[PDB]
Protein backbone atom coordinates (compact mmCIF):
# COMPACT_ATOMS: atom_id res chain seq x y z
CA UNK A 1 0.00 0.00 0.00
CA UNK A 2 3.05 2.25 1.04
CA UNK A 3 4.21 2.01 -2.92
CA UNK A 4 0.34 2.29 -4.11
CA UNK A 5 0.32 5.64 -3.12
CA UNK A 6 3.76 6.87 -4.30
CA UNK A 7 2.64 5.97 -7.52
CA UNK A 8 -0.81 7.69 -7.27
CA UNK A 9 0.52 10.96 -5.60
MN1 LIG B 1 8.30 5.00 -3.65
Amino acid sequence: LAEALHSAL
